[PDB]
């Protein structure tokens, strides 16, 4: 692509990387938002929500300094940025799909139809916020997986024990952004227009219950579990 000859060594190894893969349902699953899953199955938002938290956990893997740091601080920067990056994540790829919210391949809803498969009118509003923020920011593709790196790379995550080193990680990071949108645009101004544009669901805790799908998430898939297995 056209774009990675304006970025540098780590911001091409960034954007190959592939934060941008979306969710699928199992092969062959036909989804129908008037034909409710109930009983002893769970709904398309969760099967697409926990494909994407594997998807996520894999392409951390790729970061280049992410396997390099101790497996709990590994477990520290997912646990704190699962959130951030799911949002991130999903307002990018429903920018074409505006004003309905593309969960993941074949599955497409209003917001009033994520209402009845699990989602609330507060969680609805953060999304909003959110697609709000990216569309102002006019955010192109190499930026965007950029900005995951960033959240990723997160110096106050609970728990961490390696902060100096997220700190310079993160750094890295910044450096491949103001590198890129300096090349590109010639506006040195752009990188940190983004960065203070972008919310960020840690500042005010993300369990203020307005956007606390990631319990739901933790519940029952048991993520700690998981990711020390993928992180093995
Ligand atoms: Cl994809
Ligand atoms: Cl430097």
């Amino acid at each position: 692509s056209s774009d990675l000859f304006y970025c540098d060594d780590l911001g091409k190894t960034l954007v190959n990387s592939k934060p941008d893969l979306i969710p699928r349902l199992p092969d062959g699953q036909a989804f129908d938002v008037n034909v409710a899953p109930e009983p002893g199955q769970v709904n398309v938002m969760m099967q697409l929500g926990y494909d994407e938290l594997r998807m996520i956990i894999e392409w951390a893997r790729k970061v280049p300094g992410f396997n390099e740091l101790q497996m709990e601080d590994r477990m520290a920067l997912l646990k704190s940025s699962f959130m951030d990056l799911n949002c991130l994540r999903l307002s990018y790829r429903c920018l074409p799909w505006l004003p309905k919210v593309y969960f993941g391949h074949g599955v497409v809803l209003s917001v009033e139809e994520t209402a009845s498969l699990g989602w609330n009118r507060d969680m609805i509003t953060l999304w909003e916020q959110y697609v709000e923020r990216l569309q102002e920011m006019k955010v192109d593709h190499v930026e965007f997986c950029l900005l995951n790196a960033l959240v990723l790379f997160y110096p106050d995550a609970s728990g961490l024990k390696d902060k100096p080193k997220v700190t310079s990680l993160q750094g890295d990071v910044l450096k491949s952004l103001r590198h890129y949108t300096v090349s590109r645009f010639n506006d040195s101004r752009r990188h940190a227009k983004i960065l203070l544009r972008l919310p960020a669901l840690r500042t005010f805790s993300s369990k203020a219950l307005e956007s606390y799908l990631s319990m739901a998430l933790d519940g029952v898939l048991k993520v700690d579990e998981l990711v020390t297995e993928m992180l093995s």
